[PDB]
């Protein structure tokens, strides 16, 4: 029954979509004496905030530096503010705290994810997707020889497990090996479910395809309504995997008891298809995991997507299969990359157009996923169409990448954006010269 593995797509989009609400930075700050100490001090604690420490970014306290001693110069109203010396902060030797106003406990506030070692995150997301990427190339020989339903078992079991051990993890490496197991979990069920729906019933690919494709949106409004729900990172996956001990135990019918040579060129498509690949992979890999930055509010930003993306994929699966391949193919990729560059240009005050760019660029990249699955079934011969593979491959390895551009924030937070608005170009302006 598709329902089944339908429900099992659907928490694969949550623990998916795990990565960046476990990974979540609320406000935090330094330890001060002036405010984690007792209240009893030889009133009015924004004074001693500021006077304990220096401004940084947007007006704001900073975060990874404090003062060494307490700077009376913000607290004079006749003092010239702004003046002080470089020399007077010292590097965090007091750690940091964390204020549980949007979310109560993150693995950033655990393993002290500052800015000052910012890079962890990024460094796990990668972790997870390459985890990801080796997970569908191992699993293939392994469905091949082990049959698709025991390792699709094995893979439950696996997955539940992992997320079972990933609330209890007392360290950062147990904790990503954790995540990599997990995430080979996750590509093993994806292709097993890839290589069981293409076989199921297929003139039928298409339907059964964007059936699929909303039941992995679906997760988004789900993890949406689990975050909202739980707020505690380690609760949040226990109830994300408990449905997956279930995935598992229905096994057992419910307790019954190709190679190919490119010497000459790139013959204009396979290179083609792996480039709307990698570019569909990296904008989605690297757009979804920072919701915080995009909008105001992460759990309404991911309602919104989780609602639009429904009507946008119906809309593309409409011209999919009214007007071509290409051209809708080419206008949602354009679409997103116009979408993605206003977000860019938009100011950070306007936060509704924002988020709503911010939606169309993830509906339109999810349209154009949507076509480019569909046209991947035309562009190759009935025996070439290893091309698949090849092409969620490229996706993966473009996906790698996804995380490591948004380390380049350091020079501009445009830059990370600015490149997921000039990918999805270029790749529409390609997109127009497929056969
Ligand atoms: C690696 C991906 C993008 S898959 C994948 C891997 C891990 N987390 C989520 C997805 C995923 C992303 C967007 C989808 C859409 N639309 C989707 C649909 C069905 C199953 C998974 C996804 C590929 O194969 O290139």
């Amino acid at each position: 029954q598709t329902m089944a593995l339908m429900v099992s797509i659907m928490w694969l989009c949550t623990q998916s979509m795990l990565e960046n609400f476990s990974a979540a930075v609320p406000s935090h700050r330094c330890w001060a004496p002036l405010l984690d100490n007792s209240t009893a001090q030889a009133l009015s604690p924004e004074a001693l905030l500021a006077i304990s420490i220096p401004p940084g970014p947007n007006q704001r306290p900073h975060q990874c530096r404090r003062f060494r001693q307490p700077q009376w110069q913000l607290l004079d109203p006749n003092a010239t503010a702004t003046s002080w010396s470089e020399a007077d902060t010292e590097p965090c030797v007091d750690g940091w705290v964390y204020d549980r106003s949007i979310f109560t406990s993150t693995i950033v506030a655990k393993w002290n994810l500052v800015c000052d070692s910012h890079a962890l995150k990024p460094m796990a997301q990668s972790i997870y997707l390459a985890g990801i990427l080796v997970g569908a190339a191992a699993c293939g020989p392994a469905s091949d020889r082990f049959g698709r339903r025991l390792v699709l078992t094995w893979s439950y079991l696996q997955m539940a497990v992992m997320g079972t051990a990933a609330a209890f993890a007392p360290a950062f490496p147990v904790y990503c090996l954790f995540r990599f197991l997990l995430a080979f979990a996750v590509a093993g069920v994806m292709m097993n479910t890839g290589t069981l729906l293409m076989e199921w019933t297929a003139r039928a690919r298409p339907l059964v395809m964007t059936l699929n494709s909303l039941g992995f949106s679906f997760g988004h409004g789900l993890t949406a309504a689990v975050a909202y729900g739980v707020r505690d990172w380690t609760l949040l996956q226990l109830v994300v995997s408990v449905p997956f001990f279930l995935c598992f135990l229905y096994s057992w019918w419910l307790a019954e008891s190709g190679t190919l040579l490119r010497m000459p060129g790139l013959r204009f498509r396979t290179c083609i298809s792996t480039l709307c690949w990698f570019a569909f992979g990296f904008t989605f890999f690297g757009l979804a995991l920072d919701l915080q930055a995009l909008g105001s509010n992460i759990f309404l930003l991911q309602m919104f997507i989780g609602v639009v993306d429904i009507p946008a994929k119906m809309g593309a699966l409409l011209l999919l299969s009214h007007l071509g391949r290409r051209p809708t193919l080419a206008a949602s990729l354009l679409l997103a990359g116009l979408c993605i560059l206003a977000n860019t240009l938009v100011p950070h005050e306007m936060g509704a157009l924002r988020s709503a760019l911010a939606v169309l660029g993830l509906g339109g990249v999810g349209a154009a996923f949507t076509c480019i699955t569909i046209y991947s079934s035309e562009l190759f011969p009935t025996v070439l169409r290893t091309a698949v593979g090849l092409g969620q491959m490229a996706a993966r390895g473009g996906a790698i990448l996804g995380p490591l551009v948004r380390l380049l924030g350091v020079h501009g937070p445009w830059l990370p954006l600015l490149v997921y608005g000039t990918v999805p170009v270029l790749s529409g302006l390609a997109a127009l010269l497929l056969p």
